[PDB]
């Protein structure tokens, strides 16, 4: 019926098992609760493919989100790839990442810094993001890193939509993505390290092994194992051209 049948309570305080120790900035915040109302408002999020893609498409949003507010660390209690969610907005930003555009003005005195689990940047980010779930982020940013559905809604959003030439990495995980003639040349093939490459490929992508996008791997196959799930194969980017 949604989400909550594939992902139980147990499994997602276990996917996400030390984002609430002590020394985790954003503990309390991500609440099994937050997600299912993000999650209801996306529903094809869970819903598209069989059982194991479900449980695929979820795996692989999480790794992702997971590798964007890691807490851990090589010694982690539970391995580095049990920390995820630990953080909820980016640490000592340089910027109020504010880019003026006639579409998407910026609200004075309001910061467009990482927030939330896809670390959502820039006023021209926040501004379809709200638009898209109904709520002024250009206005009210914080509302990233103060309230938690809206904090997974605008990751689930990003997930979800397709951006330039980029597909959504939600029909990359649940098979629906077809990759054109100038995927194949480029190495881009359907896998994790597409999404990967949707995500930060400009940085990441296509210049061989990366501990930023090993980091991704990782969560993601312990995941997939918590799941009991296979991961897939081309789980990274290393020989692929990036989108951009």
């Amino acid at each position: 019926d949604g989400v909550g049948s594939i992902v139980p309570r147990d499994l997602f305080e276990r996917l996400l098992l030390h984002r609430n120790d002590g020394a985790c900035p954003a503990r309390g915040f991500y609440t099994y609760e937050a997600f299912l109302a993000a999650a209801a408002a996306f529903p094809a999020f869970g819903g598209t493919g069989n059982t194991e893609t479900r449980k695929r498409e979820v795996a692989a949003f999480l790794g992702q989100t997971s590798h964007e507010t890691t807490g851990g660390w090589p010694t982690a209690p539970d391995g580095p790839f049990s920390w995820g969610y630990c953080f909820k907005q980016e640490q000592n930003p340089p910027s109020d990442y504010c880019q003026p555009s006639p579409e998407w003005p910026c609200a004075p005195g309001r910061k467009y810094y990482g927030r939330g689990p896809i670390q959502l940047s820039f006023n021209f980010n926040y501004g379809p993001a709200g638009r898209a779930i109904g709520v002024d982020l250009l206005s009210n940013p914080d509302l990233v890193a103060t309230d938690a559905t809206v904090s997974f809604k605008t990751a689930l959003w990003f997930w979800m939509t397709p951006q330039g030439n980029k597909p959504s990495s939600h029909d990359v995980i649940t098979g629906r993505w077809a990759p054109s003639p100038a995927d194949a040349a480029a190495g881009r093939a359907p896998g994790y390290g597409v999404i990967t490459n949707i995500v930060n490929g400009g940085l990441e992508c296509g210049h061989g092994p990366d501990d930023r996008v090993a980091n991704r791997i990782g969560f993601y196959q312990r995941y997939c194992g918590a799941f009991g799930i296979g991961t897939g194969g081309n789980l990274d980017c290393y020989n692929q051209r990036p989108f951009n």
